């Protein structure tokens, strides 16, 4: 079947691992678990389409470097992950999309912004400047809960279908 491999990025603590084991999983992982390199498999079915979700979850830890020109050449599509209360975790997404840009030669690479974490009432990135931010690169801006399950899928199945329009 038609796979997607699909990439979870962002600074670490934003919420990749929780949004990722929510979609495969269906459950909230609220404990402290930092990742190192997690791959998901999971058999769906999207707008009727039978297909492989495959899914690498990412270290936010800096200190991994390396593995991240690997993992960005092979991913197909990118959830670059910040969280609403976070706004270092917002501000380093530059630094994500312009270094996934530079190892894929591409400027139009499917992806999706996605604000996490949105359940939370302290919020400090309001979303008109993440929308904004994402108008500026071409892509869509989504904000999602791993908590409450708000805009998980609609988060991944949108890089499904940028992947499928690219
Ligand atoms: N309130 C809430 N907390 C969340 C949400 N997402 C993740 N968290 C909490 O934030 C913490 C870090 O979440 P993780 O999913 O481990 O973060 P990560 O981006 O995978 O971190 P690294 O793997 O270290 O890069 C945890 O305590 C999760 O419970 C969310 O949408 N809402
Ligand atoms: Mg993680």
């Amino acid at each position: 079947m038609t796979e997607y491999k699909l990439v979870v990025v962002g600074a670490g603590g934003v919420g990749k691992s929780a949004l990722t084991i929510q979609l495969i999983q269906n459950h909230f992982v609220d404990e402290y678990d930092p990742t190192i390199e997690d791959s998901y498999r999971k058999q769906v079915v999207i707008d009727g389409e039978t297909c492989l979700l495959d899914i690498l979850d990412t270290a936010g830890q800096e200190e991994y470097s390396a593995m991240r020109d690997q993992y960005m050449r092979t991913g197909e599509g990118f959830l670059c992950v910040f969280a609403i209360n976070n706004t270092k975790s917002f501000e380093d997404i530059h630094q994500y999309r312009e270094q996934i840009k530079r190892v894929k030669d591409s400027d139009d690479v499917p992806m999706v912004l996605v604000g996490n974490k949105c359940d939370l009432a302290a919020r400090t990135v309001e979303s008109r400047q993440a929308q904004d931010l994402a108008r500026s690169y071409g892509i869509p801006y989504i904000e999602t809960s791993a908590k409450t399950r708000q805009g998980v899928e609609d988060a991944f199945y949108t890089l499904v279908r940028e992947i499928r329009q690219h």
